[PDB]
């Protein structure tokens, strides 16, 4: 049931990524945060460090997120899976569609969920 | 308890490398959820899935090595881990070649074993 | 005679997405509308949320609906399946033509049709 | 629990197709079933005369070893005898080259009750 | 003798096309003309509606009907088959010429000649 | 009522073409047949001697299974002894090395009648030949 | 009358052609025959002796002939224009046509026709 | 003798084509003039009719400097009347974009005297179209 | 301990590079530095002379520094093997990411570490 | 004098290698031998495991080494840069040569050399 | 009347090279002739010792020889310019013919006519 | 001592072509020049006429700045009136995009001594 | 004398990159036979042939580097050197780009003075 | 006068290579043989035991030697610089001729001449 307290986070973290708000981002990623995304060209990253630059150095676009399955594992532990469809608009003016297959592992460290590992691909 | 995870880890790639399907699906959660490259960017109720790569054929001779395993622990019952999979093996023209897959399971412990109820594999399958 | 009620829903449905009229769009659509379609890469989308985009972000075209062929299933269900030819002008000024195979399942609920599924093949 | 009623069915006709049990088709389909897909080269079959040339001159799809899966099966139900269904079809098989691949296909059915028994009135497949 | 008067008329609904008088083109077909043509990807079109646009949003050209062979079929009914050779000055400036295949079948309807099926291929 | 009689002579048509009935296929068309199609690179054709061709050289080494099928037929008729039938044909076969195969053409046929019987006097193909042997 | 005369000399050229009888087709040629043609890479060819090369080293097809259309000049003087279109069969076993655009000019040497000078382009 | 007459006639035609007068041109060829050419995609034309256009849509915007070069002519002579010439037409000119290019064709003309000049009845022109405008 | 005493020095390097700073630069490396890297088209390079070029004739980027694993031999000397990642922006406006493999060797001469070697396959960066 | 100590060292290694004689590669090779190469996609491998595999699954072949430039530091640590031709002939039967170039780090355990770590760029020999 | 006495020992030549004949070759070309020539890569050679290696280690064609014009100066000297055609069959079957342009410089020594120079280019 | 005089007569007539002199270029060439070469599509041509035009439309090619170079210049002598030379021609220039670029001809002359003055014939040039 | 030799090979490559063609002909002997790139594979009486490159334009900025210089003497007056010669400079689309050439440069000394008799290049120029 | 004795030389010692006799080839090379060559991918090679491996491992072929032009250098040293083409015999069966541009730098060592430089490009 609270299997939606999972999917509201993980819809906050994507809506602060999408706004360029890092202190927003931070609160809601564990400090320890390791990452698996095509950005890292086949590396884990201790993907506090290296997500930065993206906020730093950075159009209409909507975030929709498919499916989402969670497993929960005890009161402190859940893993969502989902498919993230984005509808953005092109440099040369086209509407495109991208799909990522993303995988967020969630720790609630006192209250407050924190995301502690990510693996994206596409 | 991180060392516990990896030799799990490890003997669930054995049983996949060995087409041991009966030690697979002990230390697969029966309703385990997986995003892989064999599944064109669908998640998949990942036991019944799985069976037909099994059932269709370390007969060639290749080499699994598990680079920089994290694991991230979660109170008593739960922990994931994130590994580089190198996987040295010989192409049917006879050359040998490597392929690296970056990989992210999540175990959950129900009643003294571990079980893997979510994977993640990106990279060469 | 009820078969040509769906026809002219289906081309109701389409003027409005042709005008950019989304609250003419949402009456045709039941809320819980599902789609197939080429810009949504395969994946089914509860596509009332997924649809608003390409309205709030966005030159001259003729529909055409070519053989209609509609299935009636009792008093408040039908299916239609047709063929879509749009003709518009490339930003190269050269005129072209492209096809979509269609198909939309209707619900009445009460009095009015609404459109619960859309399978869209070919072009967008 | 009448939804589950359609993915069943829908289970049984796929079946019946992977078998080369044309029979078994006929029965589940309704004899002016219509018909997009690939096959058709973007246009509406009348597709019972148009299907049998699968059965008749290819041995089954499942003379190869295949394994079919059904993803997210979202079914819309409207009122006692119409419902249809739309869904992922994986469809995992063996290349002739002997490698294992996956095929991906986007499905919906279209369903009437006639009489007891639920038949097959539209299919669109596209991939 | 009436072999020619066809031959006229299809003269004259190609003039029509030439010049974008759409008025001239829909007298001399009929409303319910029915077209197979490179522009329709295949599909026989009611081919009324669906040729307004190509005269509404729309140079030197010089068309030429070689070996046109007309069959009579009674008072009221014939079909023509051709060859249509366009010569024209393509937008790069050079001189183009394209060749295109076309079927018009012809009903009188009430004095007048009327275009009821049309298959242009090419 | 007398338009399904064309769709009707038009499928005994292609009937004739698919068996390499050669004799059955004369019958159908007018002995002053003109054709317009792919195989002849975009020639108007006095198509009875140029079609014979096709079917003199379809032996038992070429007799591929094939089901032809005739989508949204659409008949004009002008008087008592005229009409002509636009309609897609799609053609399932098997090609040589085994795979199946589906192809369009689409396809526009003239006819009169001479005494009772319809004749095919003009034929316009476009898309894919689809004769037993291409 | 004389028209249909020349249209049956040509035909038995290229019937003569199509059976590899040499002594047939020279019968028909003039021995100084000039020849433009695909095979002899744009030049003017004398073209008795490059000929005998495909009959001495050299399966079902059909000529046609399309719209010959025949200039006569004087008694002794005719040339013709005309499409020949081939149906064969390829090696790989399907069936193919092929289209050449060819001009013969013909001279009468004493009672019988003589091909003088020969313009294939295809 | 009479061989170099129909040379200098066919150089006098071609000396109206690259000049753009279609009167001169007109005056040289047939009436009924017959042609087979890269521009009419295979098919024979009654060349006088298609050939106006090339003539009407050359302007001073399309005005480059060219030279005719008429290698090998070979010419039959066939009584009183009738002549026909074969020869390869090198023609060298400036593109657009500023360079020099030569382009070859094969060329067949037919000659019938009609009361004193040659008239040219018949053309057979194949490789690169050299009209002032292509 | 001491080991992390090498990584900091490497960042050090690292650093001055970034910044356009041959001072720096010069003061961390050894006069007589031998470099393997993908500018120099598979030759060792005396690498002080080579270098200067890159630093006289030249946005934002972030390094990040994978994995370091330091061999350390005897008081004077020890080699530090690691995978960097660039995060940069290319100039048609796009974000970018290269990876290098790279060995640095470092010898203690009075006091300060000096690196004496240079290894980078992969990205120039 | 004892630059020329390394140099026969890497010849001997490499001589191993060209041999498949993975017992006298392991004695010239420190067990804790870490290593970048083209064959490990750009990971650093703990490189005894991972090489195992091209020696048990494993032509006429002549190694040529350029340039060898040594770096000593102090009694017990030095490390060789040096480019690697490799003459052989490929299975369609021509004569083909290829270039690496390869970074070798050595200390010395009582008495023998040891490799500690392998740094290879361009063509796996 | 002296020009058709050079096409002849061009032809003549020319029937030696297809037919392997090396010491009817040798006669005809004078023992310092030069060639420039597609098999030698652009370079000048000193074309016997070049030439015997094609003898030496080496189907149906027929050779034709369009439009030879030649320059004849005074009694010893004369060169030949001409297009030659050759009809072969390719290894798929097929019937080609490949063009060369030819330039032979000759030199008569003593009552026989020698091949000093040669200059081809296109198809060998 | 008479082969020196053909290769600065072949340098003349070079000159000549770089300059766009025709009235020098004619001096040096027979009238009944015939020519071989890639600007005549593998067609012999003679080559007095078909050479003006390149004179008449084309700035001097020595109004861009080039360098002629012409190796192992190779005279067959033949009597009092009678030479040909044989020699590879680089063609030092810079080309629109402003880089410099290197060129080779092979290219053959045939002289003939028509009352004093050298006399070039026959042309034969590839590459 | 082999530095002797490097000196002038080193004289002449600067007096190239600057232009100076009275710098270059003092150096080179009147009679230069050259190999190179820009001949086409001809070898060229390369004094005439060369004066081009100067005539029609360091304006760039440039660094070359002559790699493991080796020199072959033979008696009083003959030597012969060869090196790799890397260019580092900078592309028109304004990126730095490195390249490599293979000289081969033969001298005579002419009274006092050395001269450069025979030059043979290989690679980029 | 004394330069050809060089090319016998250079001649000699490309007669050993194509021979596959390698005694002959280190006779006629001095034991330092410096080399620049394709197959060495731009590096000098100390090249005695660098082609040792062309000759232990390895149709017919005529080797030709245009204009050597050869640098004398006192009583003891001379270069020569020579165009070789060879012409050969591909698997394929065509025969295809390839052109080096070669520089051999000479001592004499005691009465004999030896190669101690080689520059090969091609």
């Amino acid at each position: 049931m609270r299997k939606q307290e999972i999917i509201k986070t993980t819809e906050q973290l994507i809506e602060a990524v999408n706004n360029g708000d890092f202190e927003a981002y931070a609160k809601i990623c564990d400090p320890g945060l390791t990452s698996f995304e095509p950005e890292a060209l086949g590396n884990l990253v201790e993907g506090m460090d290296f997500h930065r630059f993206y906020f730093e150095n950075l159009k209409p676009i909507h975030t929709t997120i498919l499916n989402p399955h969670v497993h929960v594992i005890g009161e402190d532990a859940a893993c969502i899976a989902y498919i993230r469809l984005t509808q953005y608009i092109d440099g040369q003016g086209r509407p495109r569609t991208s799909q990522s297959e993303e995988t967020r592992v969630w720790h609630r460290r006192d209250g407050k969920w924190q995301n502690v590992h990510f693996h994206c691909s596409g």
